């Protein structure tokens, strides 16, 4: 009832498009927009990404120059830095424009009140559900992916059509779909995913390895092969996406079904408590504070935790093994 | 140091192979063994799988007949029923043989002392790391998968070569590898996987859905798209298998990296406790008892939990959605 | 809205009826069905109940013979044994029939997946709300009782009429009523009753006796007379059924009303917790496992608990007293 | 095995040395380097320390000028501010140099990823084990002190010799020794000292004073004399450094030995727990965040805690007393 499976592309036509930030997402999205008959110019600071963009047949102007030239702008730089960059390079140029469309790939900065623009511009959002490195793949298979879109500020009365045209232009639909929502919901959901069932999974795997090796005298090779060094999880996830999370298990053994179901219904309350805590922590705005301050300090915790993860026993063993298998 | 990347196939040659149980694994393995120039006959009870095997150009004899004819037998029926079936249909025919090789796809029945054969036969094990429905795929891509192999009883002094020839014959190597271990370790690892980080993941996802819908007024469609209805997890898992569990995250956003790492190191002790409890429960032999009794009663808990899972709100919503997307 | 107060009886007419199990319920139901112009034959194993049935003018055939002869069958044997008896004596004869109606007095075996029949038969349920020894009584007063009915499998499109005709035939309606429901609900409710407020009541009575005697120097006779050896509870329960559980108390003293209400609202949370625990334990299917295994072991706990109950002080005292009063 | 007791000094010769920050450490180290035939110029902002350096026969250039002139630079300013100062005054001048040696007196900024230089420079560390005011003393006694040294980045293949020459040049060896380590270990150790057994000691002393005065009616003078106003602790610490922490106690009374040992082995677990917590807090990088943010806010907690410490009863009493004794 709140979905789209295809839409138009023409309101983009004639206009000029500016993709600020040629990284994980800017690279892919700009490439596809080019392939869809949309002349896109890139705006980036002077670094290696500048070299790259300039090297892939892109007119890499400076940010403000791009905004000047462009009627549509895509703010594809980290969720952590498009505030310093906003009022210092965009908001001024914005006081000059009157017809301008501004897009995000997330609701972080705006849902938490870090970027509040004026009544002159159209303020939208369109967010994929991939990592970018997994979008090149689907595009090379004539496929599409899902997205979420939402609008905060309707200056021209035409927001939704612009959003849907963008969706079609970057390669989401046709082939996938898109749903309408707020910014709050998008932010909440992305962060719940990033905070609840990803880290829990990783910690459980790590704990299984540690235990099996240090209390049951197992060989690292076998542990790694069983837990994640094999492509089992990938096939399971594909079957989940194709058939259903539960129906999928009809391809497992009954032993697996039974153990999984029992232990799932056995541990539900604990993870429920955890999810409650984290979703509350987010809904308030505490995490955004935590994170912006982590920047302003210089990313110390970031650094140390990367180090601790890559200097763990499991990671060294994985190094040796992946070496053995020729995997890079 | 404990690995193989290719081996021979000839000791299989001349002999006859019997695949008892033409299901998830028997189907695939028998098919591939056929394709590798190994004449395989199938042994199964009279049901739909009998129809299937007989229909795919297989000489579907009765079990005992297959054992008679066969010099090698593969016991690919559920981990729950190859005891009634063992002494009643195999052990007698076995008292007649003297040169016979017997294979398992797991160490459950033998590690826990439910099947102890006599000194006359070779008792091995060879176990994949896939669900079967995900092996047809890799075989249709000229690829291989990992396995684990181990031997309990060496009657002919030639166990390991037989095991490795089987590995090569069913399609594991070349393309993947195989490692040697006990039966205890294999069982422990498979069950730890099936009991710790799969059900935890599923329960966390379910809890996220429930919370987001019942305490923050979210639309089911968006929740499902974010959490699992999208193919994000599949791409993440592929990148994990390819590059590494941590290095993979270099393709994410820094926000995701930070939240994930923090919450991973924050909740490690809890999941560690859980894994300890479950691994202990297994190492003792309690779960095998639990499970065999669940059979002998008639699978009541099994039934009820399937019902509860498929009659939850999330599953109905997924039904509607997958319908909308054309997914079956 | 989901009720019936009378219905037809003719679809039963012409057909033959088989009552498998001539015990607490089979005796009574078969007797009444006879009295309602329904020729019923009995099917039972060779024991004292066989003698009884054969002695009360019943054609006591063997089970399979009864099923052959019969177009309708009633499975009135314990909830614990109609699985061994099902596939070994019924399911085979069933593969031969195509028009056959099968009835239960409970949803235990089918709700938990211990008996799943084929698409050929009509699978219903009709369950009273009495103990059998209390139905002879009401029938000897031209009265009726309540029941619950539900159907799992509609093979002929006529289930409900068959169920209602059976209800009318055994003596429920007219005089009482009947309601439609699932099997799950019936099972849940019967077991909640049998697990929550019956045993709690008995334990409270026993504790009152023990305390009054061992800490306040009371005579056993008086304790027994007050608590249950008197017919007070019977009259209270009759008034409850007639007027209402609360309105009834208008015939008590105000002292009783006050104490009862206060202590009821005072202890509600505790019993609520207990009921939650037990209903959960049931909804999962754990109790069915517990119980089937108790059989397969040989009913040890059953035996020991009967012994402990009949060898308690209260029971001996009740023996002496009931002897004094001439009560058997 | 990882120690040095003397080394060379010549690689310093010919080069020019720049000491950025003429404070607690820069003053002392620069003075000694002068005395060792090493021409050192000072780089500092315009304040009283500028006056001082310029007044002690130092060419006090501006920071960038010093870096230009200098082939070796010592970054002896607070651990809290050499980031603003780094990229704004050093990193630019650094892009011009190719042969440059850069030294720290600690591993804080670099171990936590607040300062990551380019592959062009040599990045070392050399850290004393004194407070500076206690180094002038030992140098005026022809003695030396210990240090720790470590290198993060070897651009010229000559790091260690440079580090050891610096050690010899500032007055550590000969007379003391030096050990090699990472940056992580140095940081961890310094901070563990500053967080565990210093503050615990001070709090215990304060508590003893408070208790003795407010619950046993003692005179402040006596409490202060016993606990710290006497030079007992100094002599104890000297004997510890000379003989050993335990052997030292052979000069105490047996009463003291007994009480000390008993209560030491009695309270070990508690302090162990505390040390665990704090070392973990550090290893993650949380404290560095805490501290950099304390700066960015304006040092409020710092200020308030100084006030609370100097406005406590004990401090006023110490004021009066030290006045009485002529101590300043
Ligand atoms: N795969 C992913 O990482 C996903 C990202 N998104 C969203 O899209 C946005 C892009 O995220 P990523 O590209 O992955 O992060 P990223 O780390 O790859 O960002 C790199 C880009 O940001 C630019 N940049 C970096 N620092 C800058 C600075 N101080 N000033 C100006 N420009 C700077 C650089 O030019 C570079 O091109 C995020 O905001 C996120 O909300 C949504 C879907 C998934
Ligand atoms: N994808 C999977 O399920 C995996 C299975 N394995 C191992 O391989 C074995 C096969 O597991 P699955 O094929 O998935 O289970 P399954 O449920 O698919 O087993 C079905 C097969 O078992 C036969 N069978 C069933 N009941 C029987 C009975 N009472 N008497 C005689 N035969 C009966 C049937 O002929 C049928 O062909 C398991 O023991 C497991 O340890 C190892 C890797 C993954
Ligand atoms: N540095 C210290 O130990 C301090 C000691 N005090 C007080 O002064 C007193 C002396 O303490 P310390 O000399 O350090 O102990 P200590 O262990 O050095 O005592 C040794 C002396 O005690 C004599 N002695 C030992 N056992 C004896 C015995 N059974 N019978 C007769 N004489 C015996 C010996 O002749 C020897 O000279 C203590 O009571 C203490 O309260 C006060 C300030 C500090
Ligand atoms: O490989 C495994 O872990 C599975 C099993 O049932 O043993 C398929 C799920
Ligand atoms: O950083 C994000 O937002 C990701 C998401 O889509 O959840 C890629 C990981
Ligand atoms: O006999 C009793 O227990 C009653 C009383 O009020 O005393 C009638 C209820
Ligand atoms: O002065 C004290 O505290 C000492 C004693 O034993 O009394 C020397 C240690
Ligand atoms: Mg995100
Ligand atoms: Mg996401
Ligand atoms: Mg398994
Ligand atoms: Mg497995
Ligand atoms: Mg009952
Ligand atoms: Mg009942
Ligand atoms: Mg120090
Ligand atoms: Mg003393």
């Amino acid at each position: 009832d709140k979905t789209v499976l295809d839409a138009n592309l023409d309101p983009l036509k004639g206009k000029t498009i500016g993709v600020i930030g040629y990284g994980n997402q800017g690279r892919v999205q700009a490439t596809i927009m080019r392939e869809n008959g949309l002349n896109v110019i890139v705006g980036n600071v002077k670094d290696k990404y500048y070299e790259l963009a300039k090297k892939e047949g892109f007119e890499v102007y400076e940010i403000d120059e791009a905004v000047r030239r462009s009627d549509v702008a895509l703010l594809l730089i980290p969720d952590e830095v498009m505030k310093e960059v906003y009022e210092k390079k965009i908001a001024p140029v914005l006081q000059g424009k009157k017809e301008f469309v501004l897009d995000f790939a997330s609701g972080y900065n705006v849902a938490f009140g870090l970027i509040r623009p004026p009544k002159s511009v159209d303020t939208i959002m369109v967010a994929p559900r991939m990592v970018g490195e997994g979008i090149m793949d689907l595009h090379k298979q004539g496929k599409g992916y899902p997205v979420l879109l939402g609008v905060k500020q309707d200056a021209s009365g035409k927001a939704w059509d612009y959003a849907k045209a963008i969706a079609k232009g970057i390669g989401a639909i046709p082939g996938g779909i898109a749903v309408i929502s707020s910014f709050e919901e998008e932010a909440l959901l992305d962060l719940m995913s990033e905070h609840t069932w990803v880290p829990i999974l990783f910690g459980a795997i790590k704990a299984c390895y540690d235990i099996a090796v240090k209390e049951y005298g197992v060989s690292p090779e076998a542990a790694l092969l069983e837990f994640y060094a094999s492509g089992e999880l990938a096939e399971i996830a594909r079957l989940i996406a194709e058939e259903g999370i539960f129906n999928q298990m009809v391809h497992h053994s009954t032993t697996s079904q039974y153990g999984t179901l029992t232990r799932m219904f056995k541990y539900y309350d604990v993870v429920r408590r955890i999810v409650e805590n984290e979703a509350k922590y987010i809904w308030d705005g505490s995490f955004a504070k935590e994170w912006s301050l982590e920047q302003q300090a210089g990313y110390p915790v970031f650094y140390r935790l990367w180090e601790l993860a890559t200097q763990s026993e499991m990671a060294k063993a994985e190094k040796e093994l992946y070496k053995l298998l020729g995997r890079k």
